[PDB]
């Protein structure tokens, strides 16, 4: 069963990627971006507890 | 019946309150500061994804 598709359309801000980030909790996910965009995203889970 | 609790009491830094608001901050969430203190906390809040 694949779980809901989030897409990071805006440059992280306005925390509405922290709000799509939230709403998935499950103990595999899934991550394509680039280099540096992966370089935040990481941490943005780090602070998210992912 | 009382469903989880988690209290918070820290600064506005270390990337608090979204650690532990993911799966138990559902409902109503519960602030306990002064005037100032609350402007603050609930202008992070609308910064982050509360």
């Amino acid at each position: 069963d694949m779980q809901n598709v989030i897409t990071l359309d805006t440059s992280f801000e306005d925390a509405k990627t922290q709000v799509q980030l939230k709403k998935i909790h499950s103990s595999v996910i899934l991550l394509y971006c680039s280099k540096d965009e992966a370089v935040l995203i990481l941490s943005e889970a780090r602070s998210l507890g992912l």
